[PDB]
């Protein structure tokens, strides 16, 4: 079917941004892993399996539009040196997409492709639950102290 | 039947108490989900759930003994902003409770409505291992320190 | 998250409306089963409980959103002395939330928080469903006649 | 196979009339469960079910014979406005449906199409158990009075 | 309950073309049966049933909306002679519907019915996978050619 | 453990191989699906699968060497406009991969990281099977005739 | 088989590595025990058994190639004397045992005694996992602090 080609163009912007996370949550859960803190390198390693979910629905809305989607992009990775510093990166690569998806819908709604607009209302209401999970994280730091918080992710 | 009309009085005060304890516990509850510590929720949430089982068994009473349940009043919730303040607000809601229950058995003693007053004693009886719990925890607290009890609740 | 304002506003009105309603709907459903009408005080009951379900959505929601859930304030309730005027109580109290719940999604939408619109709009389609429920019950009284009606929620 | 072409016709008329009771029936059947007749919608959904068995089994009859099947046509629906109404239109359409049967089956004996006169005489005897079924509801309303009639068709 | 009168115009409109699409569907359905070709038969059949799914939805919802649904009219049917036709004519026909959809939705939004919004939402999706699997078999049809595609369809 | 730096280098080389073949094939595998060809779909899937397992590993291996995994870079992906092309694109990508692994190998066996040599064993076994995999489709294409072959993948 | 004698000297000298390792780690795991750390003294355990196994494959090979195992000497065991200096001095152990066994992989590949070298990577493979868990254990030491790290041992 041919479609809006600026659905498409959100719809690789918004593909570009979960290649990042699957990477970037890949990356930070091995590097938990290898700290010895699986149980947190555990929930992250299903996060960017979330993400590969989500941008396989993109890539097969592209090919339903008529688009090529873009595989071959990637943002700078946001790469954290400790464990505080990796859910903040994390929390900015969400709040990123975030603003992506929120503009994917209003355009979609403009152009009336209203199954586009579907999928990213589905995409946007997982991002806040994720990025609702990394809020609490941190702030659970600052309430049980890092010592304790790293010991239960043991 | 026509119950005593200061016996009915007694349901709805304790009715009014009950409702109060319900969103109170309920609004504790989904707090301490949203901080985080989801072993403290569930439990919060579980003494929300008794609070309705509590105003359910009232409101039946009252209707039988011919009375109008209330469920249109509610006391001044006590909400805490943090968690030995959420124990604390839990803990003084509990005995205003207790202290009504104790007068209703002493009134349906006085007034021979012997199946209300087994009612009130089973709403006692609960009310006081939600105290002795709710204390324990206050006491913990101070034992194990505030770092370490909140990571025991994540 | 910091949601908006005026959003989190809309989510503690229809929480509000939820509260009335879980209170409205269980006093109906134990005044039923005083009554002797199981039947319809079951149904009555479950709707309760679908209404406690809606207010821990919008609760979640509120908290999500950096807002304070209001659980401290509720409508007046409207209690029916009989089982039409029951029924009647309950579809103006439906009616009244369905109005805050459109206004919320066309605020929802306007402002671009599209989650909180999502949940506005499963109360919606629960609402209707609900409106249909009663107005149905409404015209079956006067298809089968009171009696009959009434005969059929004994159990 | 090259059917006789006044064969095809009857299985072409045939064909409108069943497309007619299933959207009369179906139209009904979701009316009922509107107007919260559940047990009756039900029964009447079968009907509507029942008759789209029965185009199927022509449509696949007239494509053996070479002929093209038609849905492209539909008689005025017959739709009622209460219970008793709808019965009566529903006996109505199955009345007329029976005199095209009735007329195709002898036409089927006298050229010899007895393959096809089997297929109209299985639709004949469903046809008369759905008007023996209606005539029955019709005179139970008389006998039970029509709100009790409407008290057992609540669910 | 009153719904808007246009709103209900649409429910019909859309109701027409779902009956229109039964009947074409299901008949094509039986003639790919008739040619020997279960295959895209028992699919185009699934089709059919897909569209009386639809029409059962639309009229419940006229319903509740306080109309009548109209299962009086029906479009012209789009009859193929040969499975090449029969592909391009079930295209034609849910592209029309598509449009229809498309419409009805922005109107919805436009009158604030957003149920009947979210119904005609599950319609456009449904619609445009059916359109995505039209115009593969169509391009199949080019790329293996006509007989091998028929010999896969017996 | 301190890893020889050359053996890093030649594991985040392969990353990146691993990375571009993971994104080639996921991308050929959706198209082949929008095209109609879903067993060569199926199998496309199944090779990207393969690869993301692969470069699972080399990222634990790289961590454990205590080097930094890269999942920045990506090489230019070859992408078909036909399954001919996907197929030489997917086996011109593996045949390049080929040569990486092999060099790795000699490096592992020289500076005496044979646990290091043993993971890059396992990947030439894997890539040497898929070349072979693809090399044999491209032959079949030319004996059964492409049409025949496009039929098979539907 | 006549085996390499210098093989053969390997094989032994490696079976004095794990001869050492069996009863050091062993008596590490009961010391563990000992002062109620049970979750770390069974992983200690399973690494003594790990040490057995390795022992039993060296010694069947040695046999094989006609020499005859070692099985009186031992080295000087590295016993610590808190949880912090057991970790140091097991980790002190395989690092020396890794060296014997990259030098007894080179050796046996000079002599083309390529069964052997095989058996060899094996116990390299684990020796390395072992040494990456320890070094991880020592690490956690210092992000979760001491006491929590003994904590969560018990
Ligand atoms: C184009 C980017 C990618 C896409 C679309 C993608 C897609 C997928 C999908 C759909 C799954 C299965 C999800 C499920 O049903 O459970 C999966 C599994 C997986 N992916 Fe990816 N993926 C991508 C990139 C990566 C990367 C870059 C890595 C790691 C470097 C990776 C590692 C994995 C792993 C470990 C699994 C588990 C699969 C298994 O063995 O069960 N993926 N991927
Ligand atoms: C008149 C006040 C209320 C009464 C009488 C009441 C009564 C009940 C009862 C009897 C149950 C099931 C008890 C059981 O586990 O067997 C229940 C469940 C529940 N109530 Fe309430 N409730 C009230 C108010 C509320 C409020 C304010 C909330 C806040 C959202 C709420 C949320 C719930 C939830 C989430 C459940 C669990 C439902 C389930 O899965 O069974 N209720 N209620
Ligand atoms: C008002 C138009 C129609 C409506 C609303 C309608 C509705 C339905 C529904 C809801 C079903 C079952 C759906 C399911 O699988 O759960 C069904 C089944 C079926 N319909 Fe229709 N239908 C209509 C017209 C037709 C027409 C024109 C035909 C042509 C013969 C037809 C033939 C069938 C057949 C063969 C089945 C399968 C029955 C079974 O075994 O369950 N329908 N219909
Ligand atoms: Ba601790
Ligand atoms: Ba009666
Ligand atoms: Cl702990
Ligand atoms: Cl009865
Ligand atoms: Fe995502
Ligand atoms: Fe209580
Ligand atoms: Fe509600
Ligand atoms: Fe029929
Ligand atoms: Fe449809
Ligand atoms: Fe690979
Ligand atoms: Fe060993």
């Amino acid at each position: 079917m041919k479609g809006d080609k600026t659905v498409i163009q959100f719809l690789n912007k918004q593909l570009t941004n979960e290649l990042t996370a699957i990477n970037q949550y890949f990356l930070h859960a091995r590097m938990l892993n290898h700290w010895g803190f699986d149980k947190l390198g555990k929930h992250e390693y299903e996060e960017s399996i979330g993400e590969m979910k989500h941008a396989d629905r993109l890539i097969a809305r592209i090919f339903m539009l008529d688009g090529l989607p873009n595989l071959q992009d990637l943002h700078k990775l946001l790469i954290g040196e400790d464990v505080p510093e990796l859910l903040a990166c994390d929390l900015k690569l969400e709040q990123a997409a975030h603003a992506t998806v929120r503009e994917a819908i209003a355009h979609c709604e403009s152009v009336r492709d209203y199954v586009s607009r579907d999928l990213f209302q589905d995409i946007l209401d997982d991002t806040e639950e994720h990025i609702d999970y990394l809020e609490t994280q941190i702030d659970l730091i600052d309430k049980v102290g890092l010592q304790n918080y790293l010991q239960s992710q043991m």
